């Protein structure tokens, strides 16, 4: 597929959003859904558009499967990927520390060369930190289920419509 879509999943919820991604874009002809617990870093060496997604559920702590892989991030070239970055979290009771985990990767990729693309408003959050904001916008998508799942659908719809014309699928 064009797009590369590297998940990791602690609760299931960061699944349910990639696949709901996925099903946005077209289907498994435009995106590949790959768990990174299962992916070597040369397999995002394949792609030149990237979506990347991690939940944040442990403050001060990456989810395990990106955990293992951060290192191994520098055997990538990301210099001239477009990467695009989503997220599941909990803005009530993580309001210190919301998207945190989506933040830390895309500093890390983002210091490898690569273009962040799919940039997202903070206004219809209520949260008091994130190490996901840059110039009052997220990184990418922030997904709540816990306290805005109605928001989901309609969020993903908005973001993938986005992605198409930063990731040249708009006609
Ligand atoms: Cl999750
Ligand atoms: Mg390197």
């Amino acid at each position: 597929a064009k797009i590369g879509l590297f998940y990791g999943t602690q609760t299931g919820v960061t699944q349910t959003i990639a696949e709901s991604i996925q099903q946005e874009f077209g289907g498994e002809s435009i995106v590949d859904l790959n768990d990174i617990a299962n992916a070597d870093a040369s397999d995002l060496n394949a792609y030149d558009y990237l979506i990347i997604g991690c939940p944040t559920w442990n403050v001060g702590e990456l989810q395990s499967d990106w955990e293992g892989i951060y290192d191994d991030l520098d055997s990538v070239n990301f210099q001239g990927k477009k990467v695009a970055y989503f997220g599941a979290g909990d803005q009530v009771g993580y309001s210190d520390n919301f998207q945190d985990a989506m933040g830390i990767l895309e500093e890390k990729i983002s210091s490898l060369g690569s273009q962040t693309v799919g940039y997202w408003p903070i206004e219809g959050y209520d949260f008091n930190e994130s190490k996901a904001v840059r110039n009052n916008q997220f990184v990418g998508l922030a997904i709540d289920e816990d306290n805005q799942p109605d928001l989901t659908k309609n969020r993903i719809k908005t973001w993938v419509s986005q992605l198409k014309s930063e990731f040249g699928l708009a006609l």
